[PDB]
DNA sequence: ATAACTCTATATAATGTGCTATATAGAGTTAT
DNA sequence: ATAACTCTATATAGCATACATTATATAGAGTTAT
DNA sequence: ATAACTCTATATAATGTGCTATATAGAGTTAT
DNA sequence: ATAACTCTATATAGCATACATTATATAGAGTTAT
């Protein structure tokens, strides 16, 4: 079925736009991977054959590579295969029996699913009890950064989209955010954000000093160069991975260079604020749906892992024995 | 074979009661406005190719359709043909991949899928406030209407099946009204729904006004002409526009004429107060469980956008 | 595949212990009719072919039959097929759709699933005030009967079964009594009931006059003669069917001769008393718990269609609309 | 082909850990038990003849078997059959029929599927009261043990799992236990067990005193030999058949020893304290979405047999 | 002449069984 | 030269559409008892 | 010699994904 | 003769196992550091 096979592929290049960037970046890298591997194994990697698919996945557990990786993989072969008209490597009872003990294995050597790191009020005092002083164009820019992950709880990419037009000023000059929180249809359209007279303040300095406010189509947020010199652009937002460094680049202010060797979640990253602000609403039982609502979460079986390790959360059993 | 299929189709017709006759409407709307289209480019109506397929939600989308309609062409597209016995055109990448091209391409561009105008506590309480003083029928009959829609949180289509007969009480006084098939459910079993004091009241008085109780088996909506004469019957229903327009009648009221826009919602629609009721019972602190009950919903989803604090500032604010 | 089907068949017959009485006396029913029906309209039988089977259920609704009853007979056709490897009618396109549109149909002409006619408290004094004077047997017998069913809510099988020495004496003489409520293996074993100083007090007169208590293998409820005479039997207790009889017999003693005709739980059945203290026990604020189980009831959903008409159970609106 | 067999099977034993090593065992336990029975007979044990496998039912039946025994048998036979890419014997009116004849004739003759004996706050509370005061190495285990069976409902094979390394702490100072897998889960997520303040303090002491938090990837309990020595290891669990003595000699201590008559559940054992806990929080009023998060259930089916009032006579007497 | 529909069309939003018992009218059975 | 990014590519955590109907939304054109 | 296991066996009870984003170390890019 | 059943057969309301594992229950036989 080659000649399907190449309509198929067609289909695929011809409606790419079906798929997320990001979708077809992992699936290039699996393909890289598993073609690699192939290769160095003398395989052929299209179609995939079951067994040489099964000695992957074994490969790529013994990789050290986490279960999630490893569907991952599994995954965008599958979906290629799906895509090309060919069986799916699921489907196969060879790579199903594996994945699933695999899984299993795993599990049992403690395999821990991980999330971000609390950014939490405690937090947010205390990098506050350290910067609100500085005179530092980049400090007191993150300054604001920090303020407003923390208060709004939104995703940075949404930070970063943020322009100075989207900014109001309510009760007491308190401000507020026209903002956009989700990959629409059956949702929402927006939200409107409002800040307090804490991260008010501290955006206020940014504003003031980043001189962005100069023409509104104009990104709040923008570099700051090494003269402390910032760069407004209506045309060009900060970079996620920037966000994720005012994050990261803040812990070590202060806990000092990278940790504990091996990575993931050693400092905060840009959900840190949000798994922070969760817990904190928590802390002060807040309401679920208060809470789930007040970071855009939908389906709350997230926002719990985030305040499972609470007392608030300890369970009915603790409350029983405690009588 | 042509031959299942001709017998697959035919079967289908014959039984076509097996399916809302909305749904009987919207497979031959597609086939019209897909068989129009193959007619004018040359293509070949039924089975259909995925190619064409693919043409043709090309063009929907730009005709501005909304994704919503675009998968209600394809999706009875693919009712002919599955229930034909032949492959449905979406069993196709170039049609599945199209599709989820037109949708990410669409809500990527803002397009959302809307939903009525809340009708809540608040603007029953206004308008009652208002309407309870008439002695017209039409009046009287609008705003029994409004109640129940509250109150019930059943559709349109589902108050206009409610026969006389169909209403009993609670020991207490109250109108119960039972509720046999509905979007989500077609049983013998049905539910029960139960008025308030007050609705039973605003009810009572139109059944009164109206003589729909001169016959058990008569819905208990029908028209009133503009002598004030209702017009029961137990063969035809209020119509589903009329179901539609006292809403929007009433909101006109309150507000005045609507929009030069040509926008949808611009006023309260048949489903106003499913959405509001649905809410104002989230604010009461009403259990999703409870809320559940309330829109005779099964799941636990639709509930959740209808009605998407200052928790935060409050916190940081000491 | 006749030897096929002739082997399937014998399977039938040999483990037909696999199924209970009334199930085989059900399937017997429908093939009767649906023979008979075939018989009339030329038609064979056996397989039964889509197309008839599609014409029988248009029959049967045409005959005015309820959609649960339909669904009887299509479901003994097909388990019949199931047991002996032919085709199920269900798993047919004509007959998959018309059962669908029948059901709709008849639903949207009122379709109503009915269910047994409440015996309440106020049904129970009443009668009560009735009865309690009467040297009858039968009447004296007849008035712990319905003093069991609405007490305990027992079904009127396990009622039957009873025996004397089933029965106990607790605080002030009150009485209990071991009984058995299940189709057994991941259920209970057995359960012990126990009645009030009024139903305590009735049934002590039936033991009293019945002289049942001779030989405790006995049943504590036996036939009562014209002679208004007893009679005992350890291996033999009342019939269902008598049963029944008591609680429509009693049904027209107060509200005399059948009614509205056309049938289906015009008086009292055997179900009544459960259906009644079920209300009862919701009507004083009771408890679900409390009271699924005072009925042995396991799934709930019955429960509820059971105190629906209540002003306790109207819902979240009418309590919001009320503020 | 019986070519395919081989490999489906071979297959299977290649990536035996897929499975349950419960399952392995239970696997070819059954398959031991039919060989046998197929070898006396002279018939084929593979592949099984759905006649062979009724007479082996009705056999098992004859040896006076459990209804779930027999249901085991069946349900090894039918993976072997299934995994092996053929036809399961259940999948024939012979053996589907007998099944349900033999269920149905067993269950008929009283026969029911029992529990173990209930490990309640009561229980608990005395053992406490009188273990409490030990010095005894295995007491301090024992009764910290005791402690998490009854406080999180775990499982025995799921709490002898538990590794040093897997506790953590509330802020409140409460332990905490990560729980990887479990007979109804297996994720990286894994759930969050918290202790009590009395619990914690219970397994401190144990820690303590026992010296597993040498090695964090040592297993929380151990063996603890005559001398009062314990036996850490970060390879070998307490075994399964000790966390069950444990139950069972705690009863000991309370009750005495057990009756002659050969009988399960005449003292606690392994499920116990699940079993109690259950209704201890049905008792204490939880809401069984609560009672369900305590037992990790997600469904709502066995929590209801574990607690199967006067509520009428209370009616009644006025 | 018109209020108050109804109809028709396209456009778009919203949502989720198989075995056993029970009810009941009828026919049959016994003892009074 | 580097601070301060922006990109890349991979590891992994976190969602959200697709199915198959069944209904609503609403303007326009026709209907009928006044 | 033995307490306190462990193992082994049969017997029996109990229970429930596919696409997109995010994290992060690295390499590349500009302006200071 | 009938009151008082008991059976039959059908209409219909009301449940409850089967799938595929994965675990527990527990006695007996062996193990090892004391």
């Amino acid at each position: 079925t080659s000649d399907e096979v190449r309509k198929n592929l067609m289909d695929m290049f011809r409606d790419r736009q079906a798929f997320s960037e990001h979708t077809w970046k992992m699936l290039l890298s699996v393909c890289r991977s598993w073609a690699a591997w192939c290769k160095l194994n003398n395989r052929k990697w299209f179609p995939a054959e079951p067994e040489d698919v099964r000695d992957y996945l074994l490969y790529l557990q013994a990789r050290g590579l986490a279960v999630k990786t490893i569907q991952q993989h599994l995954g965008q072969l599958n979906m290629l295969h799906r895509r090309s008209g060919l069986p799916r490597p699921s489907d196969s009872n060879a790579v199903s029996l594996v994945m699933r003990r695999i899984r299993k294995e795993n599990v049992d050597a403690g395999e821990r699913a991980k999330q971000a790191l609390a950014f939490e009020r405690t937090d947010f005092d205390q990098v506050r009890s350290l910067m609100e002083n500085s005179d530092r164009c980049q400090d007191i820019r993150n300054l604001a950064f920090l303020g407003i992950a923390y208060n709004t709880l939104l995703r940075a990419a949404e930070i970063a989209r943020i322009r100075v037009k989207d900014i109001s000023r309510t009760d007491g000059g308190r401000m507020l955010i026209h903002i956009g929180r989700t990959k629409t249809l059956v949702s929402t359209a927006g939200v409107e954000k409002a800040l307090s007279l804490g991260v008010t303040k501290l955006v206020e300095r940014w504003i003031s000093v980043s001189g962005v406010a100069d023409d509104p189509n104009n990104y709040l947020f923008c570099r700051v160069r090494k003269n402390g010199v910032a760069a407004p652009s209506a045309t060009s937002q900060l970079s996620l991975s920037a966000l994720h460094g005012i994050f990261g680049a803040t812990h070590r202010l202060i806990y000092g260079a990278k940790d504990d060797s091996g990575q993931r979640y050693l400092a905060w990253s840009g959900h840190s604020a949000r798994v922070g602000a969760a817990r904190d609403m928590a802390r002060a039982g807040v309401s679920i749906p208060e809470i789930m609502q007040a970071g855009g979460w939908t389906n709350v079986n997230i926002v719990m892992n985030y305040i499972r390790n609470l007392d608030s959360e300890t369970g009915a059993m603790v409350r029983l024995l405690e009588d």
